[PDB]
């Protein structure tokens, strides 16, 4: 015997509550247009924020990374807002164990939340309230699908015509240990922009690899330690490929500098996306590159800067000895180099058909395995290049490495 | 002095007609929760064709070139359906004289329009009235761009649990020009499936770049020769590199036999598609994978077998002069072979910055008019080396190039 209501086209059973949050609104599991939705029931005094959200979302839900909106109803008391129904939240997907990824792989998952934060900054929308709670993880399609989604627009602005900012004159949005320093910094001069939303993406970022850390430490202790620039990435292990690489993009997302923090369409091209053949694509087109470049020139003197870390003093001394005895046939390749190190490599994959069995056995098939026998002997090789190459990111053929 | 009307959520205005649908239906410009938005209205005979298209809608519209689909209201009278507002449809896009593409490039919308169908078909659901009337040019967005969409789900049939085909005792569905052969066909033992769409998509396809023509003549005579297997594809010149890619492609698409129709996705892996830095990524691909084949073995053989066409006897000769005299001293690259016009490519690729200034300057910069130096002096190099490396094609190194059922 359960009950049910009806506010016009919305429909919804009071005893499916979803979840509660902000102003005691209350989110129904309900019904639109013979379709299952979420059913969010606003207080009146709250009218403000909904308005607000329904508007911002009729603007930007037709990407598939931001949460579709449906209808709205007023009641004689409520305001009532359907959206799409969502499986879980990105705190669900990262703390719950033995969670049924469906595909939906971390960096994708982050990939696809950035997208969507591009999109709304693509409008002029800023969201100030990024948070794993904001991130919706989506019912699985009809090929049993699921992806990331941004949503609870209720404390999104849209920048006003010309320009990129905006005051702090409503106040301070947002949830407590999530916010960018700049929103609340009193001596503060510049205003706010797009970048606050980069900085808790960027803590978000964190959160998800770390598998539920967050970079400011714990919950009560967050937002002072962001205030006063306390991260801690120590989750994201220095030895570590995957981690170093992550690390680089993580800590100039939550840099305390908001000019320094990297826009989302910028975040998107970072070598944290990419798959393993692209990475060993950029490994092949800067060793091509600086074959012909003078040891004296400032490339090949930026690449080698700092390069005894990288190679581990004599990266010949740090590969399998199938493939140091096919090295010995050439010797050329100086072992206190990055780029000799780079050079074989690339020659390597060149002529990988024609190798020996036993040296093709300790690399690996192309182009995963063999990019990873070096970047994990190598774990800084990729962030090194990558850096010291930034001489060349205007150059026609680095254009999709780096961001314009 | 203009009225409105609103039921539920849907409101319009009846003097703002869109146009006219089948059999009584008409479509209004409109409002659904302050969004813009176009409104069918269906007569009661027409129910039957509207919660098809509503469950359809219901189902696939979470694609961006799969029009958008918001709300259905039910009157005494009619039923409404609201649906995302589109500026216009292709038809006015290609035959309009002087329609601001807006960014939208032709070929772009081939690429849109058939993921849409891709979308489709993945989901069990045949279109089988796809035609420029129902293919859209969506509002510009913020930024002032434009996408192509599906509409028109009415004719929609979604196959059966199980079922990779369809029956036709419904009879033909389809508007006269773009109807599949075999769904007209007295003999056919082979009930339709999916390639109904692709065969109306091929004859798109060749509306478009020919900006209005029809691989099967005029309005008049063009499902007479359908059946009849009368296509014509004037419009693609023989010699040249994008038209001949084009015609590969679409002579497929169009093919009698449905079997030997691509799918919608084998269509979005097509050469048709590709960059022309993608083009030349894949000339060097194959370059590299056959620099250590035997010269008597099947892959060198398939690309040599008919090369005398494609390379114009002596690609040394059809070469530009600064060129010519910077590929002498490399006798190793016979002038009659088409994997030695492959390497001499791939190394003037590969060497690029070290060559002078005047072989530079003829070849053009890497990668976009380089490319185009050689696939507009053979313009069926590409065609040819993709055709034949299709031995390849299941290999790790060739896979993103071809198609895998």
């Amino acid at each position: 015997e359960t009950s049910v209501v009806i506010v016009g086209k919305i429909s919804f059973c009071p005893k499916d509550v979803l979840g509660h949050g902000a102003e005691g609104t209350i989110v129904y599991r309900g019904m639109f247009d013979n379709r299952d939705v979420a059913v969010k029931r606003i207080l009146p005094e709250c009218f403000s924020f909904a308005d607000r959200e329904v508007q911002l979302l009729r603007e930007s839900d037709e990407h598939p990374n931001v949460i579709r909106y449906f209808c709205t109803e007023k009641d004689r008391q409520f305001q009532y807002i359907a959206i799409e129904l969502c499986a879980a939240t990105l705190q669900e997907y990262v703390e719950q164990k033995d969670f049924a990824h469906l595909g939906l792989e971390p960096i994708t998952l982050l990939q696809q939340t950035t997208s969507g934060l591009a999109h709304l900054h693509s409008l002029n929308i800023v969201h100030r309230d990024l948070k794993p709670h904001n991130i919706l993880i989506s019912m699985p399609n009809a090929h049993g699908k699921i992806k990331a989604m941004i949503s609870d627009f209720g404390l999104c602005k849209k920048l006003a015509v010309g320009r990129h900012s905006f005051s702090r004159r409503s106040g301070v949005p947002g949830t407590e240990g999530w916010i960018a320093p700049e929103m609340l910094s009193e001596d503060c001069k510049e205003n706010p922009t797009y970048t606050v939303d980069i900085f808790s993406a960027g803590c978000v970022f964190y959160y998800v690899i770390s598998e539920g850390s967050h970079p400011f430490g714990k919950s009560l202790q967050r937002q002072a330690n962001i205030l006063l620039g306390a991260c801690s990435l120590d989750c994201l292990h220095p030895e570590k490929h995957e981690d170093v690489i992550a690390r680089e993009l993580i800590e100039k997302m939550i840099a305390m500098d908001p000019q320094k923090r990297p826009s989302a369409k910028h975040v998107l091209k970072h070598p944290f996306f990419w798959s393993l053949e692209k990475q060993l694509q950029f490994f092949q087109d800067v060793s091509d590159r600086i074959e012909k470049e003078s040891l004296d020139g400032p490339i090949v003197k930026q690449l080698e800067r700092g390069g005894r870390a990288v190679v581990k003093m004599d990266w010949r001394e740090n590969i399998t000895v199938p493939l140091q005895t096919d090295l010995r046939k050439f010797r050329t390749y100086k072992g206190g180099s990055v780029r000799d190190l780079l050079r074989a490599m690339r020659n390597k994959k060149h002529h990988y058909r024609e190798l020996p069995a036993e040296v093709r056995e300790t690399l690996g098939s192309l182009p995963d395995d063999f990019v990873c026998y070096f970047t994990s002997r190598f774990p800084h090789l990729l962030a090194h290049t990558y850096r010291a190459m930034e001489l060349c990111s205007h150059e026609r053929l680095f254009q999709p490495y780096y961001f314009h």
